[PDB]
């Protein structure tokens, strides 16, 4: 019944409001994080996920107390500490790729083992952003959507899912922001925590290589 | 609790199971069918949905029993009997379209007064088709995606959603069909229906404009 | 030195604008069309692209004058007569992709002996929308880019290529329209016209599969 | 008659064939570079492009010698130098994208004031990659049509267009490799250089916030 489930990131925000409704289902509930006290309720790994040996021993010591990562999301959206101008910005965004890279490569060999796997990786919320903020955002996600289609194809017929959340403007001049979003309003989090388990489930199990956007039809067209 | 759902083209194959789900949700659910039998269990109105009289009278029929449809679930996908040339098969792609405008157009009235909605076009099950037949199969889809992500941006902050489920190839030789598929299979027509679900439910509220993919990875890339 | 170059739809508009660019260039141009009268200066054919037969005759005609066509211009959009409901307009959508089909496929056999050929597909003008006429333009354009694909991926290392052009707003109350333009203003039919012979250039060889937007950045976004 | 246009990273491989083709026809060509000896018949200016100062004298440079920048082509593309694992390489792939943010903000200053430019960014030649390298792919042509759609929409109707030209794979075991594109062979450098030089012209004045793949079919779909 309750599965191992990592939640790269998952000590803020969207990340937490994911951690928290899989843990809240009843699932073991580990998250990597930099800095900071932790969330309670969780295992949770103060890590480098830039960093392959660090990432190593997080997925040595998650194992050993949860057992083998079941179901892992890929919190890949830019962090409090990291949200400097746009330009320089695009050195986060890059190292965001980075980490998400080496946290999936390490849970496919044991996903590919048990022939059973869930790889949901998340893109940053969308926020107000100048031309090269926007080109970082496009490219961070894209980077997201690359890497599962990939993904998908290299494991083929192994059952293991690889799919991308992107949220859209998320509840963390209001009404100017949302002028935008044919909703009219901002998501609550735990809109997206909802699709996010969705996608893990076994009602998800035809569902791979596909990006869903929950993000109240803004970036549609 | 119970929602009243309509399933245009319901009476078999996708749209029969799609209709199954919210009968076995505890949905009042109701359907549209042009021939054949009706399934056992179900409202059903036989009638031809690209004839604006005969959609009025079928929404009266239901909602007399079910009251004002607050889901539906219009699947567009070429029928069995439908399934000539593909220079012809454009004028039965311009009729599935010329359907789904109907009755769509018909449930956002009440949508738009109750300030809530689920509205989910089901695009064609994949098949091995030349050159203009999957011309016909873009164009299809491209329209459903279209309809959908204007009506979202027309309808704006009412709280009706509509999107578009995409499947794949669904099991209603076999080997070869399924060499281009990821997952190295095909759906069940029960996979489909348990998207179409997910985005009908309270938990995709904030999903609208989207097209999501049911389809082993199929076409993803 | 100069080409035999087909314009089907070329009597007025975007498609006159592209026949008198070939000419100019000094290629060998002849015309089909619906209605209307004939341009002067140019080989041309009264007929319905629809019909198996009117085509074939067409092309025998043009070919006994000009030799066999090595490049096709297939002038999709939708025509001033043509331009009913939306639910109606999607009969003149499938006749549009219907033509399409019949002119292409028609001239892809002497394009596959010559092992060259250039086939531009041209969606039709941009206008204002309502929901089910943005769906008919959808389904139109996404028509003839899943068709210029899968001519691509089937006739594969022979030399011919096949790419859409699609126009935005093009000149043929007005500083309302093109609010939307970020360029701020409408394309002259010439500009759609260089493009296409672009397209047809020995130095676009490698271009195929292609959709070009020549729209000021309208549909970019 | 002759520009100023100015190509990053023209030194070699495509971006040197695309420099060649400007000065051929006349245009007065600078070219930035990190290392080596720069080809001959350029302004040649070495440069670190991440670098806002040493970007600023370049420009002058130019400015003095040249005259403000009308055209610019920035080649995104990954260099010599940087082509570690592909985990890695995403940090290459990010100072890539902030060089481009760095010379394009910097052209479009001249350009303003000129009322006219054209600028041209240039995705990577395709390589044979895992699944990393194609994600570290997506995100660096993704960030490019993401800044150049945001220029055009931020600049509006200042004539200065904003475009990408999406290289496949391209002639600098051959068999298995084009097996994948389907034209059947490389591009020869020119091919892209032509596109890019076509997108540089008065011809193409009414197309801005476009990706246009020059890629034998190979990433249609």
């Amino acid at each position: 019944m309750s599965r191992s489930v990592l939640v790269t990131g998952g000590n803020r925000g969207i990340g937490l409001a994911i951690a928290r409704a899989f843990a809240d289902a009843g699932d073991k509930v580990a998250i990597t994080y930099r800095s900071g006290e932790p969330p309670e309720g969780f295992l949770a790994v103060k890590c480098d996920i830039t960093d392959t040996e660090q990432v190593e021993q997080a997925y040595k010591e998650i194992e050993e107390t949860h057992g083998p990562v079941e179901v892992l999301i890929a919190n890949a959206g830019v962090t409090k500490d990291q949200l400097m101008s746009e330009e320089d910005f695009t050195s986060v965004v890059e190292t965001n790729l980075t980490g998400t890279f080496r946290v999936v490569k390490r849970a496919n060999r044991a996903m590919l083992r048990a022939k059973k796997g869930r790889v949901v990786l998340i893109s940053s919320v969308v926020g107000l952003l100048g031309s090269a903020g926007q080109a970082n955002y496009a490219a961070s996600k894209a980077g997201l959507v690359g890497f599962a289609r990939s993904l998908a194809r290299e494991l083929g017929s192994r059952n293991i899912t690889f799919n991308v959340v992107a949220p859209g403007f998320v509840d963390t001049q209001r009404a100017n922001i949302v002028s935008q979003v044919p909703l009219g309003r901002y998501a609550r989090p735990e809109e997206i925590a909802a699709t996010v388990r969705f996608l893990a489930s076994d009602d998800a199990s035809y569902i791979t290589g596909a990006v869903i956007p929950v993000d109240g039809g803004l970036g549609m067209g």
